[PDB]
């Protein structure tokens, strides 16, 4: 029993994940894209010089 | 049997806990735990200027 407990422990510590951490870099990953999606409907927009033809 | 009584005083003394105290800092160990959550939450949430790009 104690072995099996320790072994859990240790499986536990190299397989599993701690949420908050990838709660954390899920937040931040989503904050990215919406600034890059916000950058790139930007960038669309700034070559428009079609009026140095028409008038 | 009067060594057997005190040398088993003894021994309780030194390695058996009191309930109380383990149960105070149980307790405290909690409270904090959730603070630290509800701190995290908040942080979590802290990093939002996407107002600065989109309108």
């Amino acid at each position: 029993g104690t072995s099996a407990e320790n072994l859990t422990a240790a499986e536990s510590r190299i397989r599993d994940t701690d949420m908050a951490a990838e709660m954390m870099a899920f937040t931040k990953n989503n904050i990215l894209t919406q600034a890059a999606q916000s950058m790139l409907a930007q960038a669309n927009q700034q070559p428009q010089g079609v009026l140095q033809l028409l008038q």
